[PDB]
């Protein structure tokens, strides 16, 4: 028939699928892996089937500008289809077309550049109760998990900055918030669920009826109620313009449309952030010359452990190189994709409506030809002597064009101003619980298979 004849039919390379499966039993050491190989195997351009869904990599830097950029609107504006998303179908990052179009813009103006220094004391206050919190587990001596510590810290940050609601998380160990972000989703493809939907993608519409998600109303509700809650606040007293805020100005934006917008931001703000600064920690405590230059440079630029501001946030030429450098090695989103919905010749490849595009951003970091020494932690490779070496298009932890991560400049900072804080007090030690090296898991989210566990001093 079809469907599975389509690149040999185009003559483009890849791995032979097998019946119903495709390639996905490849996907057994993990995708960025089964990526990694494609790369060495099949040069620049390769092609998948996700069951019976075509998928076509593509890794020059060229091609990858005029799918991320210059054809967004035009060919390839939406991600694949998510899987059962209910009432999240109106949520940024799942929408499609013009829906998307007047969202993105309507959200936009949230991470603009007055906005996030108004968050900046706001975060300076959370700053403060992430170190208290580490000076206490300094005392023991023992292990500290940074993940929960770090969680809680973006929990606080995004719950506050985007709501306006102090939920002291730092200061509640036992909290629903974060409890019940962290299980909104198992993407996992041990796990047969969303294996067994990227196989059976006609089981999606099913479910959409039988009202069943990827977080079942367990956390959806918490929250349904819970940021039906913090809308009535604004709505009574008649203060800033945030997220929260800019979402009640619209209102063409409707109810369950604001919800779940929240739900996108809070989850993005939480595991995101958490999970970066976790690999943060875990390269500058295995690099302990790192570690230190860096607490130079904090130091230097704010004397007598001084409270961080946004101006000097960004003086911080080493610290950007230090985070860029950590996103080198763990794009956290792994690839970008966009279904490409008509037709189409790019720098002379045809590509059919219905394809999805997809740009391996974990193998293009990666890239033996690209990189010197590229499984090496190298902050210096993004040194103003050598940043501009760097390609745009192959280096992308934060995609491209219009569709790319509105929470970007809020991430860098968030991340940037919790880490001066905890280096401008506390030194981090490997200990034998920690895994060096550290090995990844082998589900849908990048994440270290064994938790970042390491040790705390004071200074
Ligand atoms: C280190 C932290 C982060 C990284 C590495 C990251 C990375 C990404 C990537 C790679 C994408 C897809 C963009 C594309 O394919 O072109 C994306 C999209 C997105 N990110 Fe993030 N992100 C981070 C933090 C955040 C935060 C804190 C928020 C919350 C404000 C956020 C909200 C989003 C949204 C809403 C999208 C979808 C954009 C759209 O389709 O309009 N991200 N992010
Ligand atoms: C719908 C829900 C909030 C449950 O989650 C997602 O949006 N689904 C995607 C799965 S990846 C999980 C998070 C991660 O490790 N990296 C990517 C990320 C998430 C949020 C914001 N920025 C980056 C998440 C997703 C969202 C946008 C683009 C691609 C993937």
């Amino acid at each position: 028939t079809h469907s599975h004849g389509l690149f040999k039919k185009l003559g483009i390379p890849g791995p032979t699928p097998l019946p119903f499966l495709g390639n996905i039993l490849s996907y057994h050491k993990g995708f960025c892996m089964f990526d990694m190989e494609c790369h060495k195997k099949y040069g620049k351009v390769w092609g998948f089937y996700d069951g019976q869904q075509p998928v076509l990599a593509i890794t020059d830097p060229d091609m990858i500008k005029t799918v991320l950029v210059k054809e967004c609107y035009s060919v390839f504006t939406n991600r694949r289809p998510f899987g059962p998303v209910g009432f999240m179908k109106s949520a940024i990052s799942i929408a499609e077309d013009e829906e998307w179009k007047r969202l993105r813009s309507l959200l936009s103006p949230t991470f603009t550049s007055g906005k996030l220094k108004e968050m900046v004391p706001i975060i300076a206050q959370y700053g403060d109760v992430l170190v208290r919190n580490l000076r206490r587990e300094a005392e023991t001596g023992k292990p500290v998990t940074l993940k929960d510590v770090f969680g809680a810290y973006s929990m606080d940050v995004i719950t506050s900055t985007s709501f306006g609601v102090n939920i002291d998380s730092l200061n509640n160990p036992q909290d629903p918030f974060v409890e019940n972000t962290k299980k909104l989703l198992r993407f996992d493809f041990l796990d047969p669920f969303f294996l067994s939907i990227t196989v059976f993608p006609f089981l999606i519409p099913i479910l959409e009826v039988l009202n069943i998600c990827v977080f079942p109303r367990e956390v959806t509700n918490f929250l349904r109620k819970s940021v039906k809650r913090m809308k009535e606040s604004r709505l009574e007293d008649t203060h800033r313009v945030d997220f929260l805020q800019l979402m009640i100005d619209s209102q063409a934006l409707s109810d369950l449309e604001l919800v779940a917008q929240s739900i996108i931001f809070i989850f993005a703000g939480y595991e995101t952030t958490s999970s970066v600064l976790s690999f943060i920690m875990y390269e500058l405590a295995t690099h302990p010359d790192v570690q230190q230059k860096l607490q130079e440079e904090i130091d230097a630029v704010l004397p007598n452990k001084a409270p961080p501001t946004y101006d000097t946030v960004l003086q911080m030429e080493y610290l950007d190189m230090v985070v860029n450098e950590t996103l080198r090695l763990f794009p956290i989103a792994m690839r970008l994709e966009r279904v490409c919905k008509k037709d189409v010749e790019i720098n002379g490849m045809f590509i059919p409506k219905g394809v999805v595009v997809m740009i391996p951003s974990y193998a293009l970091h990666r890239d033996p030809k690209y990189w010197t020494e590229p499984e090496k932690f190298l902050p210096e490779r993004f040194s103003k002597k050598n940043k501009d070496n760097i390609d745009p298009y192959i280096y992308t932890p934060f995609g491209s064009g219009p569709r790319n991560c509105i929470g970007m400049r809020f991430a860098l900072m968030n991340m940037k101003l919790a880490l001066i804080r905890v280096l401008q007090n506390f030194s981090f030690k490997p200990c034998k619980e920690t895994q060096i090296p550290l090995k990844l898991s082998l589900g849908g989210l990048l994440q270290p298979e064994k938790p970042v566990v390491l040790k705390v001093e004071s200074r």
